[PDB]
């Protein structure tokens, strides 16, 4: 029984990671961010936003879970394959750029760690100046900045509240960004 149950939950797991993958890039993709908030519609602009909703994930499945920690490997995995091509649709390849793929874990993981250390202080005016730091460095006042910050401050308080269970089962969600106010 135990091959079968291996092969059962195997595949499983590669329809869990598509799933939850694919809700974290919806999210990243809504309009309000581009239009209203003025985040660049960009190469560049849109990574902000892809690597802020994954960010919001490891930092939620980070933990004593093995399903969760596995999870959190998985979503990093795809993460960094997207950004590997998104670069390379941009000219930037090998040549030129050696440790390419060790010099972007490092931008994103020392990047994000701000918000971690804003969001785990419950500090607003942090987070609204480390997301202004990462995503609108051309503006010394970015007036959507404390906006960006009330939806980021509202998405770790749902992932928190689903359970370990339904989180590893590919349960994920974020919240409706139309609706903040
Ligand atoms: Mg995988
Ligand atoms: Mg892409």
């Amino acid at each position: 029984m135990i091959l079968q149950l291996f092969r059962r939950k195997s595949k499983a797991n590669e329809a869990i990671v598509l799933r939850v993958y694919e809700v974290i890039v919806a999210a990243a993709r809504q309009k309000r961010f581009y239009a209203q908030f003025q985040v660049p519609d960009t190469p560049l602009g849109r990574y902000e936003m892809l690597s802020l909703h994954i960010f919001l994930a490891l930092h939620r499945m980070k933990g004593e879970n093995p399903a969760l920690n596995a999870l959190a490997q998985e979503i990093a995995d795809e993460f960094f394959k997207d950004v590997d091509h998104s670069l390379r649709e941009l000219g930037i390849g090998d040549q030129g750029v050696p440790k390419r793929m060790k010099k972007l874990a490092r931008m994103f993981y020392g990047r994000v760690g701000a918000y971690g250390a804003a969001l785990d202080a419950n500090d607003a005016q942090a987070l609204a100046a480390a997301l202004t730091r990462n995503i609108r460095p051309d503006l010394e006042f970015w007036p959507h900045a404390c906006y960006l910050g009330a939806y980021v401050l509202q998405c770790r308080d749902c992932l928190r509240e689903i359970s370990d269970e339904a989180l590893a089962a590919g349960d994920i969600s974020y919240m409706d960004v139309d609706q903040v106010d």
